[PDB]
């Protein structure tokens, strides 16, 4: 037909490469495809939650930059979808490649030792988003944009595969949930840009989600959002269960803390050995020492060895209360009690 187009546009024209399928400013005269803007909020508030924790746990620098990252996707996101200028449209599209650059130095590193530094791959990665970015300037083709970042996508989700299959069959639920609702997500992006007819919403009720729920690229930058936050928490989880301690180690800990308090010279350490002292002795309670190997979890052997750490336990939790009420001189007396308690009941089973 001949009639008014529903781009009732301002603040501005749109100088961008691409515009999707959301009529622009109908909702606002602030943001033009105004869904398409406040549907990237799930990507912003997430991600920012998430390095603050990473910060406050103290984990890992690549797994906090991670998370800001795809914070700076989720800012770039918001800009793009509410100017539609090319400036605001590449801090959408450039951070995308080098947030999944950063993703993959973390998935291929994930069984290095820590404190060490892959340069190789480090300076690949860089080329790579260099070369990809000063192509993409110059040629300004953005399905060459879509093609680049698809491919690190691709061997990300290859080598997420290979970990779920032959390394850590127990992530397979996490794994294929953010692989499925990004492959969702990537579904409802082809349909709002092939499925181009503003019908449903023109048709009846557009103020409740009746009209609403037809924005598909609002949906997937939900569904992108949500998976791309599930993939950097299976990253984190595939290095948490790599660097993660056994009952060799707790029982090492545990000794060595016992030894600190009774040798302690002030307050803080024995403090800080009580504590480092009761998270080795819950690890350890679930174990099954190597002289009990060959039985049950409910064997009458192993109730036993979990009974002397209940004890154990309750006992480090007693010394911990005397250490909070400044009982400094009878928390440190607690050491000869707690190599009691392990002779008598848990180091015969050792
Ligand atoms: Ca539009
Ligand atoms: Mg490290
Ligand atoms: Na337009
Ligand atoms: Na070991
Ligand atoms: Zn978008």
């Amino acid at each position: 037909f001949a009639p008014a187009a529903d781009r009732e546009g301002y603040w501005g024209p749109t100088t961008s490469t691409l515009d999707w399928c959301e009529e622009n400013y109908s909702v606002t005269w602030y943001i033009a495809e105004f869904w398409n803007t406040v549907s990237n909020l799930i990507m912003i508030i997430p991600p920012m939650f998430g390095a603050v924790q990473s910060v406050r746990d103290g984990l890992e620098k690549r797994y906090i930059a991670s998370y800001l990252a795809l914070t700076v996707v989720g800012m770039g996101s918001w800009c793009f979808h509410m100017t539609l200028k090319y400036e605001m449209q590449l801090l959408d599209e450039l951070p995308m490649i080098y947030s999944c650059c950063i993703f993959v130095y973390c998935m291929f590193e994930c069984f290095k030792i820590k404190n060490s530094v892959n340069y190789h791959l480090l300076f690949t990665l860089v080329l790579f988003s260099l070369i990809v970015t000063t192509v993409y300037l110059k040629v300004k083709e953005p399905i060459f944009h879509q093609v680049m970042y698809g491919m690190l996508v691709f061997t990300l989700v290859l080598r997420s595969i290979y970990i779920v299959t032959w390394v850590y069959p127990w992530l397979r639920g996490l794994g294929y949930t953010s692989l499925g609702i990004f492959l969702l997500g990537f579904l409802f992006w082809n349909i709002d840009n092939i499925f181009c007819e503003s019908l449903r919403n023109f048709r009846k009720k557009v103020p409740p989600i009746i009209g609403i729920t037809t924005q598909f690229h609002a949906w997937w930058h939900i569904l992108t959002g949500l998976g791309s936050y599930l993939h950097i928490l299976f990253s984190l989880y595939t290095r948490t269960l790599y660097l993660r301690a056994d009952l060799e180690d707790n029982w090492e800990t545990l000794n060595d803390n016992l030894k600190v308090i009774e040798k302690a010279d002030n307050a803080a350490q024995v403090k800080d050995a009580l504590t480092k002292m009761r998270a080795a002795a819950l690890d350890a309670q679930k174990a099954t020492p190597p002289k009990l190997e060959d039985k049950s979890p409910d064997s009458p052997e192993m109730k036993d060895f979990r009974h002397g750490f209940d004890i154990l336990v309750g006992q480090i939790d007693d010394a911990l209360k005397l250490a909070n009420e400044g009982k400094v001189k009878e928390a440190q007396a607690a050491a000869e009690q707690l190599k009691t308690t392990r002779n008598a009941y848990i180091q015969k089973y050792l």
